[PDB]
Protein backbone atom coordinates (compact mmCIF):
# COMPACT_ATOMS: atom_id res chain seq x y z
CA UNK A 1 0.00 0.00 0.00
CA UNK A 2 1.84 3.14 1.36
CA UNK A 3 5.02 3.64 -0.76
CA UNK A 4 7.18 5.71 1.55
CA UNK A 5 8.38 4.13 4.77
CA UNK A 6 6.53 5.12 7.89
CA UNK A 7 8.90 7.75 9.18
CA UNK A 8 9.01 11.20 10.56
CA UNK A 9 7.76 12.77 7.40
CA UNK A 10 4.66 10.62 6.54
CA UNK A 11 3.25 11.03 10.05
CA UNK A 12 3.96 14.73 9.77
CA UNK A 13 2.21 15.16 6.43
CA UNK A 14 -0.68 12.99 7.48
CA UNK A 15 -1.12 15.18 10.56
CA UNK A 16 -1.14 18.40 8.52
CA UNK A 17 -3.43 17.02 5.86
CA UNK A 18 -6.06 15.67 8.28
CA UNK A 19 -5.93 18.81 10.49
CA UNK A 20 -6.49 20.75 7.23
CA UNK A 21 -3.32 22.95 7.37
CA UNK A 22 -2.90 22.48 3.55
CA UNK A 23 -5.64 21.19 1.13
CA UNK A 24 -3.38 19.36 -1.34
CA UNK A 25 0.15 18.22 -0.51
CA UNK A 26 2.64 19.78 -2.97
CA UNK A 27 6.19 18.56 -3.09
CA UNK A 28 8.95 19.25 -5.60
CA UNK A 29 12.16 17.58 -6.74
CA UNK A 30 14.68 20.33 -7.50
CA UNK A 31 17.93 19.08 -9.04
CA UNK A 32 20.35 21.51 -10.64
CA UNK A 33 20.59 20.73 -14.38
CA UNK A 34 24.39 20.63 -14.27
CA UNK A 35 24.97 16.85 -14.25
CA UNK A 36 23.62 13.33 -14.34
CA UNK A 37 21.59 11.94 -11.48
CA UNK A 38 22.86 9.09 -9.31
CA UNK A 39 21.54 6.37 -6.91
CA UNK A 40 21.76 9.01 -4.09
CA UNK A 41 19.25 11.30 -5.85
CA UNK A 42 16.84 8.32 -6.05
CA UNK A 43 15.96 8.85 -2.34
CA UNK A 44 14.91 12.48 -2.97
CA UNK A 45 12.94 11.31 -6.08
CA UNK A 46 11.10 8.36 -4.46
CA UNK A 47 10.36 10.40 -1.37
CA UNK A 48 9.11 13.51 -3.15
CA UNK A 49 6.98 11.91 -5.90
CA UNK A 50 6.10 8.95 -3.67
CA UNK A 51 4.68 11.40 -1.17
CA UNK A 52 2.58 13.03 -3.86
CA UNK A 53 0.99 9.78 -5.14
CA UNK A 54 0.44 8.25 -1.69
CA UNK A 55 -1.59 11.29 -0.65
CA UNK A 56 -3.41 12.28 -3.85
CA UNK A 57 -1.21 15.36 -4.19
CA UNK A 58 1.17 16.98 -6.69
CA UNK A 59 4.90 16.93 -7.27
CA UNK A 60 6.89 19.31 -9.44
CA UNK A 61 10.00 18.46 -11.31
CA UNK A 62 11.86 21.75 -11.10
CA UNK A 63 15.27 22.58 -12.36
CA UNK A 64 16.95 24.82 -9.81
CA UNK A 65 18.93 26.58 -12.50
CA UNK A 66 20.58 29.71 -11.15
CA UNK A 67 24.14 28.89 -12.11
CA UNK A 68 24.43 29.85 -15.83
CA UNK A 69 28.06 28.63 -16.16
CA UNK A 70 27.55 24.87 -15.77
CA UNK A 71 23.87 24.23 -16.45
CA UNK A 72 22.78 22.81 -19.86
CA UNK A 73 19.52 21.54 -21.38
CA UNK A 74 20.87 17.99 -21.97
CA UNK A 75 21.30 17.72 -18.22
CA UNK A 76 17.65 18.78 -17.79
CA UNK A 77 16.39 16.32 -20.45
CA UNK A 78 18.53 13.64 -18.90
CA UNK A 79 17.05 14.37 -15.47
CA UNK A 80 13.47 14.09 -16.73
CA UNK A 81 14.39 10.87 -18.58
CA UNK A 82 15.65 9.39 -15.35
CA UNK A 83 12.71 10.50 -13.23
CA UNK A 84 10.24 8.93 -15.63
CA UNK A 85 12.48 5.90 -15.92
CA UNK A 86 11.91 5.29 -12.18
CA UNK A 87 8.22 5.33 -12.89
CA UNK A 88 7.36 8.75 -11.67
CA UNK A 89 5.14 11.34 -13.33
CA UNK A 90 5.86 14.96 -12.49
CA UNK A 91 2.72 17.04 -12.12
CA UNK A 92 4.59 19.84 -13.94
CA UNK A 93 8.00 20.51 -15.42
CA UNK A 94 9.39 23.84 -14.37
CA UNK A 95 12.48 25.91 -14.58
CA UNK A 96 13.43 28.14 -11.65
CA UNK A 97 14.82 30.56 -14.23
CA UNK A 98 11.37 31.22 -15.63
CA UNK A 99 10.74 32.98 -12.31
CA UNK A 100 13.74 35.26 -12.64
CA UNK A 101 11.61 38.43 -13.16
CA UNK A 102 9.45 37.75 -10.10
CA UNK A 103 12.65 37.16 -8.11
CA UNK A 104 14.25 40.39 -9.31
CA UNK A 105 11.00 42.25 -8.41
CA UNK A 106 11.10 40.70 -4.98
CA UNK A 107 14.55 42.11 -4.61
CA UNK A 108 13.56 45.63 -5.44
CA UNK A 109 11.05 45.23 -2.61
CA UNK A 110 13.76 44.24 -0.16
CA UNK A 111 15.94 47.20 -1.21
CA UNK A 112 12.99 49.55 -0.95
CA UNK A 113 12.24 48.41 2.58
CA UNK A 114 15.93 48.78 3.55
CA UNK A 115 16.30 45.02 3.91
CA UNK A 116 19.12 44.62 1.35
CA UNK A 117 22.05 46.55 -0.06
CA UNK A 118 24.74 46.45 -2.77
CA UNK A 119 28.24 45.59 -1.46
CA UNK A 120 31.37 46.95 -3.26
CA UNK A 121 33.92 45.10 -1.08
CA UNK A 122 35.99 42.35 -2.72
CA UNK A 123 35.08 38.76 -1.84
CA UNK A 124 38.18 38.25 0.40
CA UNK A 125 37.45 41.34 2.46
CA UNK A 126 33.77 40.37 2.84
CA UNK A 127 34.65 36.98 4.31
CA UNK A 128 37.31 38.35 6.59
CA UNK A 129 34.85 40.88 7.95
CA UNK A 130 32.16 38.16 8.27
CA UNK A 131 34.64 35.95 10.21
CA UNK A 132 35.23 38.95 12.42
CA UNK A 133 31.48 39.48 12.56
CA UNK A 134 31.89 43.21 11.70
CA UNK A 135 29.79 45.11 9.08
CA UNK A 136 30.64 46.06 5.54
CA UNK A 137 31.16 49.85 5.25
CA UNK A 138 28.60 49.79 2.46
CA UNK A 139 26.03 48.13 4.71
CA UNK A 140 24.06 51.32 5.57
CA UNK A 141 23.70 52.86 2.12
CA UNK A 142 20.44 54.69 1.41
CA UNK A 143 17.58 52.95 -0.46
CA UNK A 144 18.08 55.26 -3.41
CA UNK A 145 21.77 54.70 -3.91
CA UNK A 146 21.27 50.91 -3.67
CA UNK A 147 18.48 50.80 -6.26
CA UNK A 148 20.58 52.86 -8.59
CA UNK A 149 23.61 50.53 -8.20
CA UNK A 150 21.57 47.33 -8.50
CA UNK A 151 20.05 48.80 -11.61
CA UNK A 152 23.57 49.50 -12.97
CA UNK A 153 24.43 45.92 -12.07
CA UNK A 154 21.40 44.74 -14.03
CA UNK A 155 22.58 46.62 -17.09
CA UNK A 156 25.85 44.78 -16.87
CA UNK A 157 27.83 47.84 -16.12
CA UNK A 158 29.97 45.89 -13.62
CA UNK A 159 31.94 42.71 -14.43
CA UNK A 160 31.64 39.21 -13.04
CA UNK A 161 32.06 38.82 -9.22
CA UNK A 162 32.58 42.56 -8.70
CA UNK A 163 29.41 43.42 -6.79
CA UNK A 164 26.77 41.67 -4.79
CA UNK A 165 23.40 42.33 -3.26
CA UNK A 166 23.22 41.20 0.39
CA UNK A 167 20.58 40.94 3.10
CA UNK A 168 20.86 43.39 6.00
CA UNK A 169 20.34 40.99 8.89
CA UNK A 170 23.05 40.81 11.59
CA UNK A 171 26.77 40.73 10.76
CA UNK A 172 27.60 39.81 14.36
CA UNK A 173 25.10 36.96 14.29
CA UNK A 174 26.07 33.75 16.09
CA UNK A 175 25.03 31.93 12.96
CA UNK A 176 27.56 32.66 10.22
CA UNK A 177 25.05 32.04 7.47
CA UNK A 178 22.96 34.96 8.73
CA UNK A 179 25.77 37.46 8.52
CA UNK A 180 24.28 39.48 5.73
CA UNK A 181 24.16 36.56 3.26
CA UNK A 182 24.39 37.24 -0.50
CA UNK A 183 21.13 37.41 -2.52
CA UNK A 184 22.41 38.47 -5.98
CA UNK A 185 25.68 38.10 -7.87
CA UNK A 186 26.96 39.08 -11.30
CA UNK A 187 27.74 36.61 -14.02
CA UNK A 188 28.27 37.89 -17.54
CA UNK A 189 27.16 34.68 -19.09
CA UNK A 190 24.18 33.37 -21.03
CA UNK A 191 21.71 30.91 -19.49
CA UNK A 192 20.78 27.75 -21.51
CA UNK A 193 17.01 28.26 -20.83
CA UNK A 194 16.34 31.93 -20.77
CA UNK A 195 19.24 33.03 -22.98
CA UNK A 196 21.02 36.41 -22.56
CA UNK A 197 18.34 38.35 -20.74
CA UNK A 198 20.19 38.36 -17.39
CA UNK A 199 23.60 39.33 -16.13
CA UNK A 200 22.63 39.24 -12.43
CA UNK A 201 21.46 35.99 -10.86
CA UNK A 202 20.07 35.11 -7.39
CA UNK A 203 21.90 32.75 -5.07
CA UNK A 204 20.55 29.40 -3.89
CA UNK A 205 19.41 30.82 -0.49
CA UNK A 206 17.27 33.54 -2.07
CA UNK A 207 15.90 31.67 -5.15
CA UNK A 208 15.02 28.46 -3.43
CA UNK A 209 12.44 29.79 -1.00
CA UNK A 210 10.93 31.94 -3.74
CA UNK A 211 10.64 29.08 -6.28
CA UNK A 212 8.92 27.00 -3.46
CA UNK A 213 6.62 29.92 -2.55
CA UNK A 214 5.74 30.68 -6.16
CA UNK A 215 4.75 27.07 -6.67
CA UNK A 216 2.60 26.87 -3.52
CA UNK A 217 4.82 24.01 -2.23
CA UNK A 218 3.67 22.79 1.17
CA UNK A 219 6.48 20.47 2.16
CA UNK A 220 10.02 21.27 1.11
CA UNK A 221 12.23 18.19 1.43
CA UNK A 222 16.01 18.57 1.20
CA UNK A 223 18.94 16.65 2.76
CA UNK A 224 21.04 17.79 5.73
CA UNK A 225 17.17 29.70 8.79
CA UNK A 226 17.98 31.98 5.79
CA UNK A 227 15.14 30.25 3.96
CA UNK A 228 12.69 31.39 6.75
CA UNK A 229 14.13 34.90 6.72
CA UNK A 230 13.38 35.14 3.00
CA UNK A 231 9.80 33.93 3.36
CA UNK A 232 8.90 35.94 6.46
CA UNK A 233 10.20 39.19 4.94
CA UNK A 234 8.35 38.60 1.66
CA UNK A 235 5.03 36.85 2.57
CA UNK A 236 2.37 38.88 0.77
CA UNK A 237 4.63 40.90 -1.58
CA UNK A 238 5.18 40.66 -5.45
CA UNK A 239 1.71 38.98 -5.53
CA UNK A 240 3.11 35.82 -3.96
CA UNK A 241 0.24 34.43 -1.78
CA UNK A 242 0.12 35.70 1.88
CA UNK A 243 -0.39 32.12 3.00
CA UNK A 244 0.11 29.25 3.24
CA UNK A 245 3.88 29.02 3.40
CA UNK A 246 6.21 26.07 2.65
CA UNK A 247 8.16 24.39 5.40
CA UNK A 248 11.62 22.85 5.09
CA UNK A 249 12.20 19.28 6.40
CA UNK A 250 15.33 17.28 6.22
CA UNK A 251 16.30 13.68 5.57
CA UNK A 252 19.71 12.08 5.40
CA UNK A 253 22.03 11.80 2.40
CA UNK A 254 22.30 8.19 1.08
CA UNK A 255 25.90 7.01 1.63
CA UNK A 256 26.42 3.68 -0.13
CA UNK A 257 29.53 1.54 0.61
CA UNK A 258 32.07 0.74 -2.15
CA UNK A 259 30.84 3.71 -4.23
CA UNK A 260 31.55 7.41 -4.47
CA UNK A 261 28.81 9.95 -5.12
CA UNK A 262 30.52 13.37 -4.93
CA UNK A 263 30.20 15.02 -8.30
CA UNK A 264 33.83 16.09 -8.22
CA UNK A 265 35.03 12.52 -7.79
CA UNK A 266 32.74 11.17 -10.41
CA UNK A 267 34.14 13.84 -12.72
CA UNK A 268 37.67 12.50 -11.96
CA UNK A 269 36.63 8.89 -12.89
CA UNK A 270 35.15 9.91 -16.29
CA UNK A 271 37.75 12.47 -17.35
CA UNK A 272 40.50 10.27 -15.89
CA UNK A 273 39.37 7.47 -18.24
CA UNK A 274 38.98 5.07 -15.27
CA UNK A 275 35.46 4.59 -16.66
CA UNK A 276 34.24 4.78 -20.21
CA UNK A 277 31.51 7.37 -19.85
CA UNK A 278 28.67 8.64 -17.72
CA UNK A 279 26.40 5.64 -18.46
CA UNK A 280 29.20 3.17 -17.75
CA UNK A 281 27.56 0.34 -15.86
CA UNK A 282 30.46 0.55 -13.37
CA UNK A 283 29.05 3.87 -12.23
CA UNK A 284 26.21 4.46 -9.78
CA UNK A 285 24.55 7.01 -12.12
CA UNK A 286 20.99 6.16 -13.01
CA UNK A 287 22.17 6.09 -16.65
CA UNK A 288 24.83 3.50 -15.72
CA UNK A 289 22.50 1.42 -13.64
CA UNK A 290 19.88 1.50 -16.44
CA UNK A 291 22.51 0.41 -18.95
CA UNK A 292 23.85 -2.14 -16.49
CA UNK A 293 20.44 -3.82 -16.45
CA UNK A 294 19.13 -2.95 -13.03
CA UNK A 295 15.40 -2.34 -13.18
CA UNK A 296 13.88 0.88 -11.94
CA UNK A 297 11.74 -1.23 -9.66
CA UNK A 298 14.79 -2.52 -7.79
CA UNK A 299 16.16 0.97 -7.27
CA UNK A 300 12.84 2.14 -6.00
CA UNK A 301 12.61 -0.96 -3.79
CA UNK A 302 16.17 -0.49 -2.53
CA UNK A 303 15.25 3.10 -1.73
CA UNK A 304 12.05 2.12 0.15
CA UNK A 305 13.64 -0.84 1.95
CA UNK A 306 16.43 1.46 3.34
CA UNK A 307 13.99 3.96 4.86
CA UNK A 308 13.95 7.75 5.36
CA UNK A 309 15.29 9.31 8.58
CA UNK A 310 17.96 11.46 10.22
CA UNK A 311 19.89 8.10 10.56
CA UNK A 312 22.94 8.37 8.36
CA UNK A 313 24.38 4.85 8.76
CA UNK A 314 26.35 3.83 5.62
CA UNK A 315 24.27 1.41 3.55
CA UNK A 316 26.03 -1.78 2.60
CA UNK A 317 26.43 -2.59 -1.00
CA UNK A 318 25.49 -6.22 -0.15
CA UNK A 319 21.98 -4.92 0.40
CA UNK A 320 21.69 -3.34 -3.05
CA UNK A 321 23.03 -6.42 -4.83
CA UNK A 322 20.72 -8.45 -2.61
CA UNK A 323 17.73 -6.35 -3.76
CA UNK A 324 18.66 -6.46 -7.44
CA UNK A 325 18.93 -10.27 -7.15
CA UNK A 326 15.50 -10.56 -5.46
CA UNK A 327 14.09 -8.13 -8.03
CA UNK A 328 15.13 -10.28 -10.98
CA UNK A 329 14.51 -13.70 -9.56
CA UNK A 330 10.81 -14.01 -10.55
CA UNK A 331 11.34 -12.54 -14.05
CA UNK A 332 14.80 -13.65 -15.33
CA UNK A 333 14.26 -16.85 -17.31
CA UNK A 334 17.16 -19.24 -16.78
CA UNK A 335 19.50 -20.01 -19.66
CA UNK A 336 22.95 -21.47 -20.04
CA UNK A 337 26.03 -19.79 -21.30
CA UNK A 338 29.67 -20.19 -20.66
CA UNK A 339 32.00 -17.38 -19.86
CA UNK A 340 35.44 -19.00 -19.79
CA UNK A 341 34.98 -21.78 -22.28
CA UNK A 342 36.96 -25.01 -22.19
CA UNK A 343 36.08 -27.47 -24.95
CA UNK A 344 34.82 -31.00 -24.21
CA UNK A 345 34.57 -33.71 -26.78
CA UNK A 346 32.43 -36.81 -26.32
CA UNK A 347 34.00 -39.96 -27.71
CA UNK A 348 30.97 -42.19 -27.19
CA UNK A 349 28.27 -39.90 -28.67
CA UNK A 350 27.25 -39.02 -32.13
CA UNK A 351 24.88 -36.67 -33.90
CA UNK A 352 22.65 -34.17 -32.19
CA UNK A 353 19.61 -33.94 -30.03
CA UNK A 354 17.43 -31.20 -28.58
CA UNK A 355 16.26 -31.37 -24.94
CA UNK A 356 13.13 -29.72 -23.56
CA UNK A 357 14.78 -27.62 -20.87
CA UNK A 358 12.84 -25.52 -18.29
CA UNK A 359 13.33 -21.72 -18.01
CA UNK A 360 12.14 -21.71 -14.37
CA UNK A 361 13.27 -23.53 -11.23
CA UNK A 362 10.74 -25.72 -9.42
CA UNK A 363 9.80 -22.83 -7.06
CA UNK A 364 8.83 -20.07 -9.59
CA UNK A 365 5.12 -20.45 -10.52
CA UNK A 366 5.82 -19.71 -14.21
CA UNK A 367 6.06 -22.68 -16.66
CA UNK A 368 8.22 -22.31 -19.84
CA UNK A 369 10.51 -24.32 -22.08
CA UNK A 370 12.98 -24.16 -24.93
CA UNK A 371 14.74 -26.60 -27.15
CA UNK A 372 18.30 -26.91 -25.82
CA UNK A 373 20.81 -28.40 -28.25
CA UNK A 374 23.20 -31.16 -27.21
CA UNK A 375 26.07 -32.60 -29.34
CA UNK A 376 29.53 -34.37 -29.12
CA UNK A 377 31.27 -31.03 -28.59
CA UNK A 378 30.57 -28.66 -25.72
CA UNK A 379 32.11 -25.87 -23.80
CA UNK A 380 32.18 -25.88 -20.03
CA UNK A 381 33.76 -23.31 -17.69
CA UNK A 382 37.49 -23.84 -17.47
CA UNK A 383 36.94 -23.32 -13.67
CA UNK A 384 34.63 -26.38 -13.49
CA UNK A 385 37.67 -28.53 -14.19
CA UNK A 386 40.47 -29.41 -11.73
CA UNK A 387 43.30 -31.87 -12.39
CA UNK A 388 43.94 -31.65 -8.67
CA UNK A 389 40.51 -31.21 -7.06
CA UNK A 390 40.03 -30.12 -3.39
CA UNK A 391 38.04 -32.21 -0.84
CA UNK A 392 34.66 -30.63 -1.43
CA UNK A 393 35.06 -30.60 -5.26
CA UNK A 394 31.61 -30.88 -6.80
CA UNK A 395 32.53 -30.49 -10.52
CA UNK A 396 34.64 -32.19 -13.14
CA UNK A 397 38.02 -33.91 -12.37
CA UNK A 398 39.88 -37.18 -13.24
CA UNK A 399 38.05 -39.39 -10.74
CA UNK A 400 34.71 -37.60 -10.64
CA UNK A 401 31.66 -37.66 -12.82
CA UNK A 402 29.54 -34.49 -13.25
CA UNK A 403 25.97 -33.65 -14.17
CA UNK A 404 25.60 -31.56 -17.29
CA UNK A 405 22.63 -29.34 -16.37
CA UNK A 406 19.40 -30.58 -18.03
CA UNK A 407 21.36 -33.29 -19.83
CA UNK A 408 23.68 -36.29 -19.35
CA UNK A 409 26.20 -37.27 -16.73
CA UNK A 410 29.70 -37.47 -18.10
CA UNK A 411 33.05 -38.78 -16.88
CA UNK A 412 36.58 -37.75 -17.98
CA UNK A 413 38.67 -39.98 -20.27
CA UNK A 414 41.65 -38.09 -21.50
CA UNK A 415 43.05 -34.66 -20.93
CA UNK A 416 45.09 -33.06 -23.73
CA UNK A 417 47.68 -30.37 -22.90
CA UNK A 418 49.75 -27.77 -24.76
CA UNK A 419 52.05 -25.10 -23.29
CA UNK A 420 51.54 -27.04 -20.04
CA UNK A 421 48.02 -25.71 -19.57
CA UNK A 422 44.77 -27.47 -20.42
CA UNK A 423 43.28 -27.24 -23.90
CA UNK A 424 40.70 -30.01 -24.44
CA UNK A 425 38.76 -32.67 -22.56
CA UNK A 426 37.93 -36.05 -23.95
CA UNK A 427 34.97 -37.47 -22.03
CA UNK A 428 32.15 -39.94 -22.32
CA UNK A 429 28.42 -39.84 -21.48
CA UNK A 430 27.36 -42.24 -18.70
CA UNK A 431 24.36 -43.90 -20.39
CA UNK A 432 21.53 -43.41 -20.04
CA UNK A 433 22.10 -40.78 -17.40
CA UNK A 434 19.48 -38.49 -19.16
CA UNK A 435 16.59 -37.64 -16.82
CA UNK A 436 18.00 -40.39 -14.53
CA UNK A 437 20.79 -41.52 -12.22
CA UNK A 438 23.57 -43.92 -13.21
CA UNK A 439 22.91 -47.65 -13.02
CA UNK A 440 25.73 -48.03 -10.51
CA UNK A 441 24.25 -45.69 -7.91
CA UNK A 442 27.23 -43.34 -7.78
CA UNK A 443 25.50 -39.99 -8.66
CA UNK A 444 27.65 -37.00 -9.55
CA UNK A 445 28.57 -34.86 -6.47
CA UNK A 446 27.40 -31.78 -8.53
CA UNK A 447 25.82 -30.09 -11.58
CA UNK A 448 27.58 -27.74 -14.00
CA UNK A 449 26.36 -25.53 -16.86
CA UNK A 450 27.57 -26.08 -20.46
CA UNK A 451 26.72 -25.31 -24.11
CA UNK A 452 26.99 -27.17 -27.40
CA UNK A 453 29.94 -25.86 -29.39
CA UNK A 454 27.96 -26.79 -32.53
CA UNK A 455 25.12 -24.45 -31.72
CA UNK A 456 26.30 -21.73 -29.41
CA UNK A 457 26.42 -18.05 -30.08
CA UNK A 458 29.50 -15.98 -29.41
CA UNK A 459 28.96 -13.37 -26.72
CA UNK A 460 31.13 -10.58 -25.44
CA UNK A 461 30.56 -10.71 -21.67
CA UNK A 462 31.07 -7.63 -19.53
CA UNK A 463 31.51 -8.85 -15.97
CA UNK A 464 30.86 -5.85 -13.78
CA UNK A 465 32.04 -5.87 -10.17
CA UNK A 466 31.96 -3.17 -7.52
CA UNK A 467 33.94 -0.14 -8.38
CA UNK A 468 36.06 -0.08 -5.19
CA UNK A 469 37.56 -2.68 -2.85
CA UNK A 470 37.42 -0.48 0.26
CA UNK A 471 34.14 0.13 2.12
CA UNK A 472 34.63 3.92 2.38
CA UNK A 473 36.61 5.14 -0.57
CA UNK A 474 34.77 8.52 -0.56
CA UNK A 475 36.53 9.68 2.61
CA UNK A 476 39.48 7.21 2.69
CA UNK A 477 42.46 9.07 1.07
CA UNK A 478 43.64 8.10 -2.42
CA UNK A 479 40.30 6.76 -3.61
CA UNK A 480 41.88 6.09 -7.00
CA UNK A 481 44.35 3.70 -5.25
CA UNK A 482 41.19 1.93 -3.90
CA UNK A 483 39.64 1.13 -7.32
CA UNK A 484 38.75 -2.44 -7.82
CA UNK A 485 40.85 -3.60 -10.74
CA UNK A 486 38.13 -6.31 -11.23
CA UNK A 487 35.46 -3.63 -11.72
CA UNK A 488 35.28 -4.82 -15.36
CA UNK A 489 36.58 -8.03 -16.81
CA UNK A 490 35.72 -8.68 -20.39
CA UNK A 491 35.51 -12.34 -21.46
CA UNK A 492 34.60 -13.79 -24.89
CA UNK A 493 32.26 -16.65 -24.20
CA UNK A 494 29.24 -18.42 -25.69
CA UNK A 495 25.52 -18.68 -24.97
CA UNK A 496 22.71 -21.08 -25.95
CA UNK A 497 21.03 -20.08 -29.27
CA UNK A 498 17.47 -19.77 -27.79
CA UNK A 499 18.25 -16.19 -26.77
CA UNK A 500 18.06 -15.16 -30.46
CA UNK A 501 14.26 -15.38 -30.37
CA UNK A 502 13.91 -13.26 -27.27
CA UNK A 503 12.89 -9.64 -27.24
CA UNK A 504 16.08 -7.65 -26.84
CA UNK A 505 15.23 -6.32 -23.36
CA UNK A 506 15.08 -9.78 -21.90
CA UNK A 507 17.04 -10.18 -18.68
CA UNK A 508 18.33 -13.70 -17.99
CA UNK A 509 19.80 -15.60 -15.13
CA UNK A 510 22.67 -17.56 -16.66
CA UNK A 511 22.65 -20.51 -14.28
CA UNK A 512 25.51 -20.62 -11.78
CA UNK A 513 26.93 -17.31 -13.21
CA UNK A 514 24.52 -14.38 -12.42
CA UNK A 515 21.99 -12.12 -14.10
CA UNK A 516 22.58 -10.70 -17.59
CA UNK A 517 21.00 -8.75 -20.47
CA UNK A 518 22.01 -7.38 -23.91
CA UNK A 519 23.96 -4.12 -23.33
CA UNK A 520 21.49 -1.61 -24.92
CA UNK A 521 24.30 0.34 -26.57
CA UNK A 522 26.78 -2.08 -28.09
CA UNK A 523 25.12 -5.45 -28.42
CA UNK A 524 23.94 -6.45 -31.93
CA UNK A 525 22.08 -9.68 -32.99
CA UNK A 526 25.14 -10.76 -35.04
CA UNK A 527 27.67 -9.88 -32.34
CA UNK A 528 26.02 -10.20 -28.94
CA UNK A 529 27.36 -8.20 -26.02
CA UNK A 530 25.80 -8.92 -22.63
CA UNK A 531 26.40 -7.19 -19.30
CA UNK A 532 26.28 -9.09 -16.03
CA UNK A 533 23.81 -7.05 -14.06
CA UNK A 534 24.84 -8.80 -10.83
CA UNK A 535 26.37 -12.12 -9.66
CA UNK A 536 24.68 -14.73 -7.42
CA UNK A 537 25.44 -15.03 -3.66
CL1 LIG B 1 20.09 -31.25 -14.12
Amino acid sequence: MGLVPECFITELVERDLKEGKYAKLVTRFPPEPNGYLHIGHARSIVLNFGLAQDYGGECNLRFDDTNPETEKEEYARAIEEDVRWLGFRPTRVLYASDYFETMYQCALVLIQEGKAYVDDLPEEEMSELRAQGKPSPYRERSVEENLELFERMRRGEFPTGSRVLRAKIDPAHPNFKLRDPVLYRIVHAPHYHVGDRWVIYPMYDFAHPLEDFIEGVTHSLCTLTVYDWVIENLKGKCGLPTSPRPHQYEFARLDLSHTVLSKRKLIKLVEGGYVSGWDDPRLPTLRGLRRRGVRPEAIVEFVRKTGISRNEAQIEMDLFEEVVRDDLNPIAPRVLGVVDPLKVVLTNYEGEEWIEAPYWPRDIPKEGTRPLPFSPELYIERTDFSLNPPKGWKRLAPGQRVRLRHAYVIELEDVVEEGGEVRLLKARIVPGTLGANPEDGVRPKGVIHWVSARHALPVEFRLYGRLFRTKDPEEGGDFLQNLNPEALVVKRGFIEPSVAQDPEDTRYQLERLGYFWRDPVDSRPEALVMNRIVPLK
